[PDB]
């Protein structure tokens, strides 16, 4: 059984939605596609329903439409954007051309929230808490996050987090790897992220505010010294070694004296999240495990995912090919409880 569509304008094209879908609104649109917030008289929530713009345009597009989709049908968790509802007026592949996805109304982002003020140490136990929680999921499907920031990081009025891969309402959060073109990349590019993320928290001051890629890193290595011998063996390019060969070895700096008052646990994280050579950073699941976290951690409810295999959305397929694909994607999808 379909249910009864209605067609309404909105964002200058003809919008065309279940009628359990009310009271449309829309909250921003872009080349991306756009979006309106919603009541779902179904599930009695206000949620956001995007249209996809082009989805069908080029290979490219369409190829896109389809990583969007299967990525968003495979995120089921508390701490990450997932899918609530997907749709298309269509009622074969044949009129197939408009995908239309939803999820929960997210009003705020972390920035939003904060607004460059100190929180509290409960508070910032509880944030940084969700966010690793969120990455261990995110990490045991083989996903890298690679861009994590509070733009991306959706936070109702209780605090309550996801994370998000667009940014909901900078360079500052980035792994230095991330910032120099490194071929190579561990998920640990995301706890450096965090630990970013988490120092601003504490002390109400982004924490390498960066005017530039070069003042950035100036200041990242401000902090955590120049590279030792270890770190200096595993680089690659020899253009890299001869720069950094070419540094005034300067010593990582001692947080207590950065983070002043701050708890010492959440020191000694920031410690294991912020160190230069991203194979000696903790991982999620283990800072999942760290003191810091004794009040919030449940080793019985931070769950993990089924990998996922990326390679079905890398492939090189045709226009009508990757909308078949979509297509049977958006028939297939069940709701979640
Ligand atoms: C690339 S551009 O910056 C861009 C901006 C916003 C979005 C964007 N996409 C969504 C959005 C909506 C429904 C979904 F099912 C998935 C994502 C939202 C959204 C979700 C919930 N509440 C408010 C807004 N914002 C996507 C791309
Ligand atoms: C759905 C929210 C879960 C977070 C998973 C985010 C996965 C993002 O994956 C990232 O996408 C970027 C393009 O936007 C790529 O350039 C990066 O290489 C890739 O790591
Ligand atoms: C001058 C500033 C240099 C920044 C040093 C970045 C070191 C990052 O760390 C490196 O991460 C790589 C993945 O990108 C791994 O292959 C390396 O083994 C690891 O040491």
């Amino acid at each position: 059984e379909r249910p009864t569509f209605y067609r309404q304008e909105l964002n200058k094209t003809i919008w065309e939605v279940p009628e359990r879908y009310q009271n449309l609104s829309p909250v921003g649109s872009g080349a991306y596609g756009s979006v309106c917030a919603a009541f779902d008289t179904k599930t009695g929530l206000r949620v956001a329903v995007k249209k996809l713009s082009r989805p069908f345009q080029s290979i490219i597009h369409a190829k896109r439409t389809y990583r969007e989709l299967r990525l968003l049908k495979h995120m089921k968790h508390e701490n990450v954007i997932g899918l609530l509802d997907v749709f298309t007026p269509a009622r074969s592949l044949e009129e197939f051309n408009d995908v239309y996805l939803v999820t929960h109304l997210m009003g705020a982002d972390l920035n939003n929230i904060v607004k460059s003020q100190k929180l509290t140490d409960d508070h910032v136990q509880f944030l940084i808490y969700q966010i690793l929680r969120g990455l261990k999921y995110i990490h045991s499907a083989d996903i890298i996050h690679r861009d994590l920031k509070p733009s991306n990081l959706a936070v109702n009025e209780d605090s309550e987090l996801k994370i998000l891969d667009f940014g909901l309402c900078t360079r500052w959060y980035r792994a230095p790897e991330i910032m120099l073109n490194w071929m190579h990349y561990n998920q640990t590019v995301d706890i450096w992220s965090v630990g970013c993320i988490m120092a601003e928290l504490l002390t109400g001051r982004t924490l390498f505010p960066g005017t530039d890629h070069i003042d950035q890193l100036k200041l990242i290595l401000r902090l955590v010294g120049t590279p030792g011998a270890e770190l200096l063996k595993k680089i690659s390019s020899e253009s890299a070694r001869n720069y950094i060969q070419s540094l005034t070895q300067m010593p990582k700096m001692n947080f207590a004296n950065v983070f002043i008052g701050a708890n010492p646990l959440a020191v000694d994280l920031l410690e294991k999240m912020l160190v230069l050579d991203s194979d000696k950073r903790i991982t999620a699941a283990q800072a999942l495990a760290h003191a810091y976290f004794a009040q919030y951690h449940d080793p019985d409810d931070e769950p993990v995912a089924d990998p996922y295999d990326q390679s079905l959305e890398s492939r090189d397929l045709l226009i009508d090919e990757w909308k078949s694909l979509t297509y049977d994607e958006v028939i297939s999808f069940v709701p979640p409880p």
